[PDB]
């Protein structure tokens, strides 16, 4: 079952309950370490759709139809009784990318990036390759995702 | 009805967690080691997770039911910088800790929470730990229920 909804034109409707489905990592960027504007603020939190985590833990690699959110948090203390560091605070939005072969036949990897405007809006806006693509299939470790920040999907491919 | 989950020997120690990285994150905080004199108390990322049905029933109510299992699973910091900025990127696994509350299998516990520190990912089970170790620092600061629900954004969204 595929967990991405579409529109005629091949957008992405604004995903709903990617917070259930499979956490693969987490990152932080914060603005105080990137001239006061991180390009993603702050911390990431990624998931990846169910069935696609079935598909990987079978074969390691992202099936036709694979959906991955990027959750954008901010930074909500650097200190807490645990010691110091980066906590998060509240969210921010979303980034996502979907992998169909049928779709984006013209694309890399056949991924579409989509950036979102904001928590509310009704669809994902799909992205030129310079803006996403460009560099996750420079540095990305595997198929234009970055694995070797998914510590999760690393140990779980066969 | 959903599942119980975590497995417990016949002294309610619970058994090794296994599956937990498919239960529903609730969010990461990270502690590196070089902002905490080399050694950070629980090195470094920690990625936390709730299980499903506790989860279920935290949408329900806002409050954590017996037979809630919380694992905070820890991982190295890998790096400090990459194409999307400088900051801390993960590296390697490097263990796990559990909170289990239960008001029938730990009825004289502080919020009848047992806290549990694995030796390793290899372990049978989990330490029970006692009060001053683990509980003491969670009951004085945690914003729910001995949860550090202030840096659980997954939880404070869910709630009614
Ligand atoms: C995180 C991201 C994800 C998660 C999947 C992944 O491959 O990591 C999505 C869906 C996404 N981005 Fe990309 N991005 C970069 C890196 C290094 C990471 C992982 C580490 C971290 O969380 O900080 C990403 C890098 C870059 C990048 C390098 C210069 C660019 C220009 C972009 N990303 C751009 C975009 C998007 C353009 C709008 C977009 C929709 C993204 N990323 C989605
Ligand atoms: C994270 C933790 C979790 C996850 C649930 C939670 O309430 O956040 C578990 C299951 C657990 N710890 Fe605790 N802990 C502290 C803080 C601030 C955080 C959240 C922020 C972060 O991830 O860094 C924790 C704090 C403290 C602490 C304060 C001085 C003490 C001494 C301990 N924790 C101790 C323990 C454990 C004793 C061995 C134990 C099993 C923990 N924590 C479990």
């Amino acid at each position: 079952l595929n967990y991405g909804s579409f529109t005629k034109e091949h957008v992405l409707l604004t995903p709903k309950g990617y917070r259930e489905w499979v956490f693969i990592g987490a990152s932080v960027t914060p603005n105080e370490l990137n001239d006061d504007k991180a390009a993603f603020p702050e911390f990431h939190n990624v998931y990846i759709d169910p069935t696609s985590w079935g598909h990987w833990k079978k074969t390691g690699e992202f099936r036709d139809g694979t959906v991955i959110v990027k959750e954008l948090a901010g930074v909500g203390s650097k200190a807490s009784p645990s010691g110091n560091g980066y906590f998060p605070g509240e969210f921010n939005g979303i980034a996502a990318m979907v992998k169909d072969s049928k779709r984006y036949p013209e694309r890399p990897g056949n991924w579409a990036f989509f950036g979102f405007e904001s928590y509310e809006a009704k669809q994902g806006i799909i992205q030129t390759d310079e803006t996403c693509a460009a560099c996750h299939k420079e540095h990305a470790a595997h198929d234009m995702v970055f694995t070797q920040f998914y510590p999760v999907l690393r140990a779980g491919k066969p």
